[PDB]
């Protein structure tokens, strides 16, 4: 049905589990932080993106910001 991550989805460098989804006509991936028990039913990326000033309910990747 879905992927339930933990805190350890993604543990490369600094590119954090992300739980992203592709937005129909907006070069934004719509992304939500993945934290212990997220029932991620979209694309688990590990992104980089900005955890430094952003990172709450939602989060937008400009693409450029993941590995995954």
């Amino acid at each position: 049905s879905a992927t339930t991550i933990g805190p350890n989805t993604c543990s490369i460098d600094d590119y954090k589990p992300y739980c992203c989804q592709s937005m129909s006509g907006s070069a934004s991936l719509g992304c939500v932080v993945g934290v212990i028990g997220s029932q991620c039913g979209a694309s688990v990326k590990c992104c980089k993106d900005d955890v430094t000033n952003t990172g709450n309910s939602f989060l937008i990747i400009n693409a450029a910001n993941c590995v995954a």
